[PDB]
C-alpha cells in the first residue's frame, strides 16, 4: 500500500576478553568479543530494534526477556527472525534496511558482505534492500579507545 | 500523496539534583532532574527537530529560543504542538514517530507507555502510529556514568 | 513509483588548532578544524553516506579510497556529487535530506541557509528538500569540550 513507516534503532556493548567477536552474524578474528546476554551482536540488535520500532511494537526489551524458555539460549539471528515474525504479525512488509557499525578495530571491511548476506536471509530481502555501512570514531570517547562497539539502523516497512 | 519526507532527530541534557525530571512528558519520581532553559524533555525536544526537519523547517533552535525568556521553563509538548501546528501549515501530515532514549536510571519502561500516549495526543496520531524504545549505554560513557540522558527520533510525514 | 528506500548517515571528526572548519561546503572562522584526509567535512560525509545507504550501495570508504587518483585531490563536495550520480544510475531518485550538526562551538545558526544551498545544489534538489540542524552537546563528552563534531543524516529515495 501507501502506509510507510520508518524506524530507528541504536545499540551499543562493551569489548571484552574471552568472547568471540559476532556482529552481522559474522565471527570475526580479535582478541575481544562484545559482552550481553548471548552473543551481543550488537549489530543485528539495532536492525531489530528499528523494525519493532518501525511497527510501534516497542524494543527487544519488551519482548526478550532473559526467562522466555523459547528464547533462553537463542543467539541474535533467531531474534531477527522473531522480530521479521513479529512484524509480519502486525500487517507489516519489510521494504529495507540501513545501517552503521562504529569500531576503531577490527577492520570489518572484509566481512560487510557476508553481514549483509546474513541480514537479507533472516529478514527474507533480496540483497539489494539490506545495506551495512562502517566507521571508526576517529580516536574519540569509549568507541576510539575500544571500549565498544556501537551500532545504528534504520528501516522503512509498509502495512499491506 | 506520495510525497513522503524523513526527518531524523537528537538530544542530550545533563542530569542534575534539583530539577523535575520530565521525558515524554511524564514527570518521573527522581532525586534528579533533566537541566534546560525549557522543562529539558530530551524526548520530546528529539521528537521536535525529527518533525521540523522532515519539513525542512530548520530545528528547534529556530523555531524556540534557547534564550528567549518566554520559554523559560516552557512546557515541551505545549513546544510540540505548535511545532505540529507549523509543520501542518507548511502541508505535511505526520504519519508516524519512533524514538529511542538512553539512561542508566531510572527505570523508563515503567512509564513508556504513558510517553507514548502523550505524544500521540500531541500529534494527534493514533497510540499505533508512535514508538517509544528505552536502552541503556551498556555502563559506557557520560551516559553510562548517568551524567545525561539522550534521546533520539525518527519522523515520517507526507505533503498533502 | 512506491519503491521508497530509507538511509542513515553518521560521521565524527577531530577539532584541533591547526586546520580550517569546513561543514556543510562552508569555511566558518574558527580557532580549531576538523582533521581528515582533506576537508573533513563531517556534514557532507554524514549525508554522502545516507544516500548510498538508501541505495544499498555501500558506503563512503567502498566508493572513495584515499589512495584512488580519481578522489585523492576531491573535496568533499566533489564527493556528494559523485555519490548522487551514483544514487541516480542505480535507478534512485532522492526525495529529502535531514540532518544533525553536534558542535560545542562555534554557533553554525548562521551558516545553515549556505549549508543548505551547497547541499541542495550538488543534489539537483529544491531547496525545500534539504534540512540541516545544529546543536550543542550540552557540555557533555569529547563533542562538549570541543574535541570533536558529530554529523547525523537521513536521506529518502525512491527507485523509479
Ligand atoms: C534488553 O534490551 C537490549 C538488550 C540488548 N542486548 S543483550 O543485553 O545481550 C540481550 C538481552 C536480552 C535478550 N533477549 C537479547 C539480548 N541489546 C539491545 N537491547
Ligand atoms: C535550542 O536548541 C535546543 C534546545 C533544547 N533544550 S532547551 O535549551 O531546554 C530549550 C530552550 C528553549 C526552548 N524553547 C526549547 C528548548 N533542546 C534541543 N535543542
Ligand atoms: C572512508 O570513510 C569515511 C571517511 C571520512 N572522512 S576522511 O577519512 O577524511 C575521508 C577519507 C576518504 C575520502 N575520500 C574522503 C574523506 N568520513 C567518513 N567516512
Ligand atoms: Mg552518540
Ligand atoms: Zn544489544
Ligand atoms: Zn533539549
Ligand atoms: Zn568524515
Amino acid at each position: 500500500s501507501m502506509d510507510f513507516r520508518i524506524g530507528q534503532g541504536y545499540d551499543v556493548h562493551q569489548l571484552v576478553p574471552g568472547r568471540p567477536l559476532i556482529i552481522g552474524g559474522v565471527t570475526i578474528p580479535y582478541e575481544r568479543g562484545l559482552l550481553g546476554h548471548s552473543d551481543a551482536d550488537v549489530l543485528l540488535h539495532a536492525i531489530t530494534d528499528a523494525l519493532f520500532g518501525a511497527a510501534a511494537l516497542g524494543d527487544i526489551g519488551r519482548h526478550f526477556s532473559d526467562t522466555d524458555p523459547r528464547f533462553k539460549g537463542a543467539d541474535s539471528r533467531a531474534l531477527l527472525r522473531e522480530c521479521a515474525s513479529r512484524v509480519a504479525q502486525a500487517g507489516f512488509a519489510i521494504r529495507n534496511v540501513d545501517s552503521t557499525i562504529i569500531a576503531q578495530a577490527p577492520k570489518l571491511a572484509p566481512h560487510i558482505d557476508a553481514m549483509r548476506a546474513n541480514i537479507a536471509a533472516d529478514l527474507d530481502l533480496p540483497l539489494d534492500r539490506v545495506n551495512v555501512k562502517a566507521k571508526t570514531n576517529e580516536k574519540l570517547g569509549y568507541l576510539g579507545r575500544g571500549e565498544g562497539i556501537e551500532a545504528q539502523a534504520a528501516a522503512l516497512v509498509v502495512r499491506e
